[PDB]
């Protein structure tokens, strides 16, 4: 059977509610689990994340959207690049995912947990026109999948790569 080299699992769901007092949406942390399989021949390890989808679309006919920002320690996780999480060759050990930095070349499996902070960073009235005032948006529900790709490579004096897509499915925002 095909054994899993990298599996990143979201631990719960994402949901956003509008708060009148701050004229915008609240924010949320979301934990995930990371499991990797050990490669004894490996001399370097690297883990990155990249944003895949982050659009919530109004359920009405407006075409209104909201975009979800994904933050890893004050660093955006984005569609246009890979956010470095672990990079052993350059001493980046990966904080609460440290145990992977220590176990990527062990002869077993290694797990660790971390999280992202999720918030609403912008939106559109109709799909195009940018929102300047969230309080003027239509009522009801915006919904969409928030998904983050996690890359993992195993260098050696030789390359093995694995990917895992983590999906916060049908994340709603409500006003």
């Amino acid at each position: 059977m095909t054994t899993s080299k990298l599996v990143v699992t979201p631990l719960g769901s994402l949901a956003f509610q509008y708060a009148e007092g701050i004229k915008g949406f609240n924010s949320q942390k979301g934990l995930f689990d990371v499991a990797i399989e050990g490669d004894s021949t490996a001399t370097a390890f690297k883990l990155t994340s990249r944003l895949i989808t982050n659009t919530l679309t109004q359920l009405d006919t407006s075409g209104s959207t909201l975009n979800v920002g994904v933050d890893y320690n004050g660093t955006a996780v984005e569609k246009t690049g890979d956010t470095v999480m672990i990079d052993t060759a350059n001493g980046v050990l990966g904080g609460n995912l440290s145990p992977l930095a220590n176990g990527y070349n062990a002869s077993n499996r290694t797990t660790a947990q971390d999280g992202f902070t999720f918030s609403i960073i912008s939106g559109t009235t109709n799909g195009t026109t940018a929102v300047t005032d969230y309080s003027t948006l239509p009522e009801g529900i915006w919904s969409g999948d928030v998904s983050v790709q996690f890359d993992a490579t195993w260098t050696s004096s030789k390359l093995r790569a694995a990917v895992s897509k983590t999906t916060w499915a049908d994340a709603p925002a409500r006003e």
